[PDB]
């Protein structure tokens, strides 16, 4: 299954506000408008299998609404503006139309045909740009610009059509979504997380369950997760601690089968209702690290989102992150919020009784996001080898002159007395590949093949370092020091070994694929995310599922991750191409909770590095 569905259809737009209502004057047609305007202004949705809208059947709409409020918003057309007003009046915060029932049932639809293109695997994943948005509707009642719970409609459809039991719904839109919690308060299949402006409560929707404490109910309890924002201005660091801290960790422990956004993007920078300061390239990563997830079925599904220029920005975003291009490198993340890490550490404290990762022992301007490869991956097997890689896969191997020139320097200058002609062809592969990834901008990410770990990882280290290369962040997997002077700042080292300096982080992890997966999803990603690094080197040596770590990494560096694989395995070889170029990755399947002293490894770890590296903080610093 490939492809990026898009659904969408101008008619969701021939709808609008017939009255002055200052609470409803946000939401515009021309949101719709130029979210698409702005996906066709950089060739995306032409990238996008353009799937067609329809209507939800009444069946269908009655999977999340009851027949007297169906009934209610069927004689919405057929009323005038004054039977409009009076009608819009019985809801809070929602303006009626006369076409507003009909694009509600296009956006519902729409979000049906989105879960299934991707299901049917028509296509791996999707966005649907719908209005009237869906996250507040309810059972029986219009709310926040919402008639139908669009979102609710797809979690409900992929349960009953697709005989789906583990759903994900990630509403990042910056206000709540109470129709969705209180569609799945109680159903366990379906985890619905939502990051929400709160304000202890002061902030609309004003509900007491929209805060930490409320954990579903019943056989649901664990399934809700809201996190509040007690303050405006949530940046980067924010949410990317959010994620990293709150929503991936459950969401890997859970496993979902289908993962369904509720995308607004009104928690992004320059939103007049949010008033967050995110800037829209985080869509992107966001995405990213949703997309190894259900085998990358990602249903995106429009919600709210504001100001023109960061809705467009952030719709740009999400679908260059959804069409697998590389995602634009973030600069100054570091450390959440005060208020922000309070948040987050409530809400693991709560939580921690159902999801045992979290227990713990006792004690309006911004610069327009840049422009998101011919050959996305090179492929340098050993020198007489072929496989079948993918239709984004070339061999390389074109050695020039003057990288063998740069090959003979380094040999001449540092490793004299070594004459083997394979290694130094896997030398020049390593140089040529590097030059092609971090210069020609012709290929993204890159693998090779070598035997001499010693001094390839030199070259290769030396050689980016020698490009332009500011920082470096170096994965390594197995045992034994490496020639990787950790100490000038400008390179990290993340060892997974088996058996003191800030600038590196060793882990000596059946539930090791459990911890291994925690400590990325808390330890790695939020250390390469505040790193920044310019490109990542993977080194393999001697069971392991490290395409998700493969996946995952991706989204630093703008994509750029050279693998060096110590000896040919045919199967590592190929699941690290797979994962270079942009494939689905095989689902982990539900993990369990890692074993005692791999968290308290990890813990160590976190309290080793929390000073540096505040992205790892997941909890308030205490004043010494
Ligand atoms: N003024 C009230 C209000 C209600 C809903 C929104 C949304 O953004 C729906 S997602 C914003 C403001
Ligand atoms: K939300
Ligand atoms: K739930
Ligand atoms: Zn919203």
């Amino acid at each position: 299954a490939s492809g990026s569905a898009l659904i969408f259809d101008e008619e969701m737009s021939r709808y609008k506000l017939l009255w002055t209502d200052p609470e409803c004057e946000i939401e515009v047609p021309e949101r719709l408008t130029v979210s698409y305007e702005a996906l066709r202004t950089h060739g995306l949705a032409q990238r996008c299998k353009a799937v067609p809208v329809r209507q939800a059947t009444e069946q269908e709409i009655l999977l999340a609404h009851s027949e007297e409020y169906l009934e209610a918003v069927k004689q919405t057309p057929g009323m005038n503006v004054e039977e409009l007003m009076a009608f819009s009046k019985k809801y809070n915060a929602v303006y009626f139309h006369q076409n507003i029932y009909h694009c509600a049932k296009l956006a519902a639809g729409a979000t049906l045909q989105l879960v299934d293109s991707v299901m049917k695997r028509e296509v791996r994943n999707g966005m649907a740009l719908v209005r009237p948005p869906g996250h507040h509707s309810q059972r029986s009642a219009a709310n926040g610009f919402c008639v139908f719970n669009n979102v609710a409609f797809a979690a409900l459809y992929a349960k009953k059509n697709y005989n789906l039991n583990r759903i994900l719904i990630v509403d990042w839109d910056v206000h709540h979504g109470q129709g969705i919690q209180y569609c799945f308060e109680e159903d366990p299949s379906v985890l619905y997380f939502s990051w929400h402006r709160y304000e202890h409560q002061s902030f609309w929707p004003n509900l007491p369950e929209s805060d930490y404490s409320s954990v579903g109910k019943g056989k649901g309890s664990g399934f809700n997760i809201n996190l509040p924002w007690n303050k405006v201005g949530m940046t980067n660091s924010d949410y990317l601690a959010a994620f990293f801290h709150v929503l991936l960790p459950v969401a890997y422990e859970f496993d979902p089968e289908l993962v369904i956004v509720s995308a607004g993007f009104d928690s992004a920078i320059g939103d007049p209702e949010g008033e967050m300061c995110a800037l829209p390239e985080i869509f992107a990563h966001l995405t990213h690290l949703l997309m190894p997830l259900a085998a990358g079925k990602m249903c995106v599904v429009l919600e709210g989102g504001y100001n023109l220029t960061s809705l467009g920005q952030s719709v740009c975003q999400t679908v260059h992150s959804l069409l697998g291009d590389p995602t634009p490198r973030i600069s100054g993340l570091g450390t959440a919020c005060d208020s922000a890490l309070e948040s987050i550490q409530n809400v693991r404290n709560v939580q921690s009784s159902y999801w045992s990762s979290f227990k713990h022992l006792a004690q309006i301007v911004w610069p327009e996001p840049l422009k998101r490869a011919s050959v996305r991956t090179v492929v340098v097997p050993p020198p007489g080898v072929e496989l079948t890689l993918p239709k984004n896969c070339q061999h390389s191997g074109d050695i020039s002159e003057s990288t063998a020139k740069e090959v003979q320097r380094i040999r001449d200058k540092h490793f004299h007395d070594l004459t083997d002609q394979n290694i130094l062809r896997s030398l020049g592969n390593i140089i040529s590949v590097l030059d092609r990834m971090m210069r020609s901008d012709e290929v993204c990410n890159g693998c090779v093949v070598v035997s001499d770990l010693s001094v390839s990882v030199q070259c290769a280290l030396q050689h980016a370092l020698t490009e332009p290369a500011e920082r470096v962040l170096v994965v390594y997997v197995g045992d034994g020091e490496l020639p990787v002077k950790t100490n000038d700042g400008k390179v990290f080292l993340v060892q997974i070994c088996t058996k003191k300096c800030v600038n590196r982080l060793t882990l000596c992890l059946e539930s090791l694929t459990a911890g291994f997966m925690q400590a990325l999803l808390g330890l790695i990603l939020p250390v390469a995310y505040e790193f920044n690094p310019a490109l990542v080197l993977g080194i393999v040596e001697e069971m392991r599922v490290w395409g998700h770590m493969t996946c995952l990494i991706q989204g630093l560096a703008r994509g750029r991750m050279l693998t060096l694989l110590q000896g040919y395995d045919k199967d590592l070889l190929e699941l690290t191409v797979s994962a270079l170029s942009g494939a689905s990755i095989s689902p982990l399947g539900p993990l369990r909770a890692p074993k005692p002293e791999d968290v308290e490894m990890m813990e160590k770890q976190r309290q080793r590095l929390q000073e540096r590296w505040g992205l790892l903080r997941c909890t308030v610093s205490e004043s010494w």
